[PDB]
DNA sequence: CGGAATGGAATG
DNA sequence: CATTCCATTCCG
């Protein structure tokens, strides 16, 4: 019972098609996206029902990701790894 | 009008005289005072708003364009009372509909 | 104090 | 569960 965005994001992120815009990093430990606006504008709405950045970023924040600190930006889950999608099972939602 | 509520509750708490002790307008009624923050933020916030911290409501506060009000210190027996004074021009005891003119900056 | 990261909870 | 608004927290 893996909810959807969490099986979107990894495969966005696995997906060489957009890895011009969001990639796994070379650790495959953290993922990557450049340019915000772009980023946005052109693919966000293909695979959720917004173009904002912020509602994209708030998801992050509820399934426990944390910005890794340096247009890019990284973030983070240590159970999020490229090549064991088995690991998103240990996500968790935020509940309050 | 379209009035947030962090401004509605700011001023109904400074006008409420229940509060008076900690939170209250100054004499002319241009600006109001906190008092002994340490009680006022574990006793007072956290009726008002989701927290109990001076900082985040001072932050609020800074997020209005609300300025503190400085005191002159001077020499003395000079004992002080924990006092701090915060101001905006249309913020103003006994007129509320002015509120409306006080825009929450863009993040 | 204020930029920016994260959170609450109402609404979709 | 997702999306939005803007409140709260963190940290320089
Ligand atoms: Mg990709
Ligand atoms: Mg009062």
């Amino acid at each position: 019972n893996v909810p959807a965005f969490l099986t979107k994001l990894w495969t966005l992120v696995s997906d060489p098609d957009t890895d011009a815009l969001i990639c796994w990093s070379p650790s495959g430990n953290s993922f990557h996206v450049f340019d915000q606006g772009q980023f946005a504008k052109e693919v966000l709405p293909k695979y959720f029902k917004h173009n904002n950045m912020a509602s994209f970023v708030r998801q992050l924040n509820m399934y426990g990701f944390r910005k890794v600190v340096h247009d890019d930006t990284e973030f983070q889950h240590p159970c999020f790894l490229r090549g064991q999608e088995q690991l998103l099972e240990n996500i968790k939602r935020k509940v309050t």
